[PDB]
């Protein structure tokens, strides 16, 4: 019902979900006052993506869509934004993943069951345009981390599952963007063609789904969209910002059979450049970051359908508690803000850091 032609971000308005607004209003604002408290309240109104990282989270997707349906009846012209993130043996390169499904334990079957719940929801809410980011931190590993056994052994499962998700969610009211890492990952010249080759193969293998509009980049990362000078940590890589990355891989996708692929790029934590990253590969609660460019389809660059906020600022990337199960040492590095809670949990000090270093400012 909520069909569209071309850029799915045009003709609609991204919904700022109640989940994130609850976190900010009930977990952050009570600790703030004056200017900060008022600025914080405005952050809750910026639309970001809701992550469906567990099967238990799926009911929240419907509640969100239900809120949208109600809003849309009253002049509302909103669209839902969700991240599909629950592949079996998820985050194969990490020493310890929080993923709930394991390939060796009927993981692929469970993933398909997971996708089935989501498709049923989208079909029930066909009247709502649904924008989806497909499995961050998955396909990118197949380009550079096959040297890691867990990744080598998960390749076929990753490919099978992603093919199931894209074909089953290929609906008229849906727009999917395959996670494609970021400039510092696949942007390196040597990784470009192999990456394009892979994404194009996933597209064609899924019979060129009309709903698969393109790729998503910088998800949960901090790269600049169009910074004019190379940060020290990007040395050696000519592709040091996301604009350069999509313009590099874009033509290669077409060379490999995927024409008319577009992109969306995360800027939710890219507001301050350069970041406090000591190494480009430092991904956990990086210090020296701020909210970035606001979600908008007026990108001034046709390859980019829209600036977006996929990783919600304030929600932790991982704990710095070394006694916690699945603790990752990257979250205890000198350039990671600590002490930090479990991944996904509210991290007040990081929210304040983002708000404080926001550009455009909220204050
Ligand atoms: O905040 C939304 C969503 O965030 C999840 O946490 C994210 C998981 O992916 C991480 O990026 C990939 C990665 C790199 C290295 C090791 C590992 I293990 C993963 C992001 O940094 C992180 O923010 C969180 O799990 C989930 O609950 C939450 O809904
Ligand atoms: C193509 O789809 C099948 C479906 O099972 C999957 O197993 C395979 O890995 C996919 N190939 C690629 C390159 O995505
Ligand atoms: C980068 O993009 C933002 C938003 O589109 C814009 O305001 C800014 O002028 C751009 N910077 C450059 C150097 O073009
Ligand atoms: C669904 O219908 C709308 C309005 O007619 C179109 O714009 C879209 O292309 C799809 O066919
Ligand atoms: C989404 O947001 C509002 C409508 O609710 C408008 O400003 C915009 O054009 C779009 O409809
Ligand atoms: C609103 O929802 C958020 C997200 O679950 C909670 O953190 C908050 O306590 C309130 O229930
Ligand atoms: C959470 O609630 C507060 C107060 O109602 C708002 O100011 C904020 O924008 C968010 O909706
Ligand atoms: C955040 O959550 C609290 C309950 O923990 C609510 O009272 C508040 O309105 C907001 O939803
Ligand atoms: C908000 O932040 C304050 C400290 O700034 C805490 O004391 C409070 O519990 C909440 O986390
Ligand atoms: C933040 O600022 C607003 C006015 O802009 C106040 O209404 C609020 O109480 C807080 O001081
Ligand atoms: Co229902």
């Amino acid at each position: 019902t909520a069909t569209y032609s071309g850029n799915p971000f045009v003709g609609v308005t991204p919904w700022a979900n109640a989940y994130y607004a609850s976190e900010v209003s009930s977990l952050a604002i009570p600790s703030l006052t004056g200017a900060m408290a008022t600025a914080a309240a405005a952050v809750a109104k910026v639309p970001s993506f809701m992550w469906l990282d567990t099967l238990d989270k799926t009911p929240l997707m419907e509640q969100t869509l239900a809120d949208i349906r109600t809003a849309n009846k009253n002049g509302g012209n909103y669209a839902g934004q969700f991240v599909v993130y629950d592949l079996p043996d998820r985050d194969c390169a990490a020493l310890a993943s929080n993923g709930e499904y394991s390939i060796a334990d009927g993981g692929v079957a469970k993933y398909k069951n997971y996708i089935d719940t989501i498709r049923q929801i989208v079909v029930e809410y066909s009247d709502i345009r649904t924008l989806l980011v497909i499995e961050p931190d998955s396909l990118a590993n197949l380009v550079t981390n096959l040297g890691t056994p867990k990744c080598a052994n998960a390749q076929s499962a990753y490919l099978e599952c992603i093919n199931y998700a894209v074909t089953q969610l290929n609906l008229p009211n849906v727009a999917m963007y395959l996670d494609a890492g970021h400039a510092g990952w696949l942007g390196w010249p040597a990784n470009q063609d192999p990456a394009a080759q892979l994404f194009a193969n996933v597209y064609k293998n899924a019979s060129s789904p009309r709903a698969l509009r393109g790729l998503a980049t910088n998800v949960a990362n901090y790269n600049g969209w169009n910074i004019t000078s190379p940060p020290s940590y990007t040395q050696g890589n000519a592709v040091y910002n996301e604009k350069l990355y999509i313009h590099a891989i874009g033509p290669l996708l077409a060379n490999h059979g995927w024409s008319n692929a577009f992109f969306i790029t995360d800027q939710g934590r890219s507001g301050k450049q350069p970041t406090g990253q000591q190494q480009w590969g430092d991904w956990c609660n990086v210090i020296g970051t701020g909210f970035g460019i606001r979600p908008s389809a007026n990108t001034g660059d046709s390859l980019l359908d829209s600036f977006v906020w996929v990783k919600p600022g304030g929600e932790c990337d991982g704990t710095s508690d070394s006694s916690a199960p699945r603790f990752d040492s990257h979250c205890a590095l000198p350039d990671a803000l600590q002490p930090a809670p479990q991944a996904g949990a509210w991290f007040q000090a990081y929210f304040v850091q983002l708000l404080t270093n926001a550009n455009p400012s909220f204050l």
